[PDB]
């Protein structure tokens, strides 16, 4: 049980969690109400695993596709902010903190990659993806080339698929149409083609990954990369004189990267949601508070208008925003890990050459609800010989482990209908599959599963 008449609050580490413990002082002292901060490790999943018991924080800071989880387990309470206080936020950033129509959480900062360009190789960046392929050729020549990004990852890519007419779910009334998917459309098909062309005429490498493009334009050897703020700290440290600008046009369209919103939920079991509610409206999501937390460590773009106007000053923070409104939201619901599944399978096939454009987005088409694949990694991240102490340790009752082994003869078929079979009553996002390995002693493989998503 949480202790009543208290706040406990829980925000990652690399954020500025003393700057949000000054907030909460100064909520005490206004109050009589303790506000303790507190940044643990593996904050996103030891939060569902206590919340289920019915403990745990009372505000929980995390990226709004998370909260999805959360509220669809019942693990996060309605809030109610006032309309005249929904005004002072920006308002695409309440759309990414609803689930089933109802708020579950404020928004704090937003967040959407951007166009970084070396201002000293490039003092014009271009402004659409088709000028990319000539200016490389004139750049190869010196040695450097124009653009390299994560090609590994289809959070980087997405922007250029997205932006003649693909998504990932359809949204309309409070809900995604998990059958309606837009990554074999036209537009997605002119993207990823573009994309590959640029691979095949050897302007980008397939292998490019985060590393390394990270590393060739801290060091000069790439014009541009594709990087959210998160990556602004390595560059200042690097000898690059970098400038962050909107993200090239495809076909007079804008790039449409995902837009993630981090938000303040309120726990569903705490016996002072008032109290968190009066917290959060009227110490923190103010201009004082938010630049509280922004001394001790930047937030980048904010969802509150007066005090981004105040930080887009800073050109690098409005282009984010810029890109940002230019965007989508990141949907919250657990079918996107499908989603990712499939498109980051599509790009990697489409890129190497095993598929062929619409092919992989044809498969990927198909494959974006289906949550199966990520159900048979787990059985191979899991050694053979411990895989029902593995579901025990998962909750699975006795009773349904005895009924898949007497009917299922194959040992895999065996484990996949467990796994089904215990999806169907705890739905995803709770971290019970990490935690369990954790417990078992078998932390390397939770570790080295919990990397892969």
């Amino acid at each position: 049980k949480i202790e009543e008449g208290k706040l406990v609050i829980w925000i990652n580490g690399d954020k500025g969690y003393n700057g949000l413990a000054e907030v909460g002082k100064k909520f005490e002292k206004d109050t009589g109400i303790k506000v303790t901060v507190e940044h643990p490790d593996k904050l996103e999943e030891k939060f569902p695993q206590v919340a289920a018991t019915g403990d745990g924080p009372d505000i929980i800071f995390w990226a709004h596709d998370r909260f999805g989880g959360y509220a669809q387990s019942g693990l996060l309470a309605e809030i109610t902010p006032a309309a005249a206080f929904q005004d002072k936020l920006y308002p695409f950033t309440w759309d990414a903190v609803r689930y089933n129509g109802k708020l579950i959480a404020y928004p704090i900062a937003v967040e959407a990659l951007s166009l970084i360009y070396n201002k000293d190789l490039l003092p014009n960046p271009p402004k659409t993806w088709e000028e990319i392929p000539a200016l490389d050729k004139e750049l190869k020549a010196k040695g450097k080339s124009a653009l390299m990004f994560n090609l590994q990852e289809p959070y980087f890519t997405w922007p250029l698929i997205a932006a003649d007419g693909g998504y990932a779910f359809k949204y309309a009334a409070g809900k995604y149409d998990i059958k309606d998917v837009g990554v074999d459309n036209a537009g997605a098909k002119a993207g990823l083609t573009f994309l590959v062309d640029l691979i095949k005429n050897k302007h980008m490498n397939a292998d490019t990954d985060y590393s390394i493009a990270e590393a060739a334009f801290n060091k000069g050897e790439t014009a541009m990369t594709i990087n959210g703020p998160w990556a602004w700290s390595n560059i200042d440290t690097s000898a690059v004189n970098y400038g962050v600008t909107v993200l090239p046009t495809f076909k007079g369209q804008p790039s449409k990267p995902f837009v993630g919103v981090l938000s303040a939920g309120i726990n569903a079991a705490s016996p002072n949601k008032e109290l968190a509610k009066e917290f959060l409206e009227n110490y923190l999501l103010t201009d004082e508070g938010l630049e509280a937390v922004n001394k001790d460590k930047p937030l980048g773009a904010v969802a509150l208008k007066s005090y981004e106007e105040e930080l887009a000053k800073d050109p690098r923070i409005a282009a984010t925003m810029e890109n940002a409104q230019k965007g989508e939201i990141m949907p919250n619901i657990p079918q996107m890990s499908a989603f990712w599944y499939a498109v980051r399978t599509a790009v990697i096939n489409a890129a190497s050459g095993r598929q062929t454009v619409d092919a992989a987005l044809a498969a990927a088409q198909t494959n974006a609800a289906r949550a199966a694949a990520q159900l048979y990694d787990v059985m191979d991240a899991v050694p053979a010989r411990r895989w029902k102490e593995f579901v025990r340790t998962l909750g699975l009752r006795e009773a349904e482990i005895e009924a898949v082994e007497v009917e299922i003869c194959r040992f895999r078929d065996q484990q996949y209908e467990m796994l089904k079979r215990w999806r169907q009553q705890q739905p995803a996002g709770l971290g019970a599959i990490y935690a369990a390995l954790e417990r078992m002693g078998l932390e390397g493989c939770a570790e080295d599963l919990r990397s892969r998503l």
